DNA sequence: CTAGCGACTAATTTTTCGGTTCACGGTCCCACAACTAACGAC
């Protein structure tokens, strides 16, 4: 699940807030499995 | 010291593509321009 592309946020863009994990992720996104590097958070996993 | 002896080259034609013409219902920071409320002078 990408947060990036058309119609969405930007690497330079992105502040902290979406990068970080919502209590609403709980079973939805993974708060593990994200990207290192300037990607992290906005490029997110399906949970099982 | 000398002589006898063992088929290629030039001229003319023809054809496809391009040119031309006609032309109605995100963030943070540093400057710059307004700009206005208050302050002072005639």
């Amino acid at each position: 699940l990408s947060a990036l592309g058309p119609g969405g946020l930007s690497r330079e863009r992105a502040g902290f807030e979406v990068r970080d994990v919502h209590y609403t992720h709980y079973g939805r996104l993974c708060p593990i499995e994200t990207p290192e590097g300037p990607n992290i958070g906005l490029i997110s996993s399906l949970s099982v």
